[PDB]
């Protein structure tokens, strides 16, 4: 039996509505779609976008109005959900959901950017220290893990289109780069890369005229995978031509 999963960050779940994301859905009929920057409370969503035939949906706000937030619509629900590492400043955004699905916990992340401020750019690294720490306390205690979001950060020069003119930008800062070797060091692996090993892949291209259709672009949503799992993973690609947003979906598929 195979499982497909999809990653997308959707800018918005009432914009994207607006934009064919139901019928996308029924097209592609994952197993489980993870979701970020929702930018809704489910209370303020039509029915017909709560509840799916056939899903299971969670939503996980941020304490902000129309900021951030992540979802999970899933045909078998996970055991629970967890929605934080248990810090407080982490936890209040919108931007953890960690769903329990027995043969592995599956963590949606929308990781913070860090272009606005210097002090959000020490926001996004903090982060991305708490989050290694939880994944591995979870990694260290025998579970499986599978990690799929905006990580917001493009690992290598093969990522973007523009690694020069990048390279003092957050997205592409070496402190940055530097931090996605660490979480990979530590055990995990970058699925995609795993087959497909070409440049121009990437997952968001600026709304600024003709970036998408010139391809300039970055690779910010990755699925992970724990090394002791990658066995399980039979594809991992990028829905390049899927639109609605300012980036596209992702997938996985394993087979446990
Ligand atoms: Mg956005």
């Amino acid at each position: 039996t195979v499982l497909k999963i999809i990653s997308w960050n959707v800018n918005g779940l009432r914009a994207v509505h607006r934009k064919g994301f139901l019928k996308w859905f029924m097209e592609e009929k994952p197993d489980i779609l993870c979701l970020q920057e929702i930018k809704a409370a489910p209370e303020q969503l039509p029915r017909k976008l709560r509840h799916v035939e056939g899903y299971r949906s969670f939503f996980t706000p941020a304490e902000r109005k129309g900021y951030s937030g992540v979802a999970m619509y899933t045909k078998v629900p996970p055991s629970s959900l967890r929605e934080g590492f248990g810090v407080e400043r982490f936890d209040t955004e919108g931007r953890i959901q960690i769903a329990d699905f027995d043969d592995f916990l599956l963590y949606n992340i929308y990781f913070p950017n860090g272009k606005m401020s210097e002090e959000r750019l020490k926001y996004k690294l903090e982060f991305y220290d708490a989050f290694l720490e939880d994944v591995n306390r979870e990694r260290d205690s025998g579970r499986n893990v599978i990690i799929c979001g905006d990580f917001n950060t493009a690992h290598r020069e093969i990522d973007l289109a523009r690694p020069k003119e990048n390279s003092n930008v957050s997205g592409f800062l070496p402190v940055e780069r530097a931090w996605i070797d660490k979480f990979i060091e530590n055990g995990y692996v970058d699925t995609f890369r795993m087959f497909n090993s070409d440049p121009g892949q990437y997952t968001s291209w600026s709304y600024r005229t003709r970036a998408r259709e010139r391809n300039v672009g970055w690779r910010l949503d990755y699925f992970f995978v724990n090394e002791e799992f990658k066995g399980k993973v039979k594809r991992s690609w990028i829905l390049s031509d899927v639109m609605g947003s300012d980036h596209c979906p992702i997938g996985l598929e394993i087979e446990l």
